[PDB]
């Protein structure tokens, strides 16, 4: 439910607040 970004950063979720 929760992705960490700071290691995931290849996730698909944090793509959206990639920018």
């Amino acid at each position: 439910r929760r992705i960490d970004c700071k290691v995931f950063v290849f996730a698909p979720i944090c793509r959206g607040v990639a920018a």
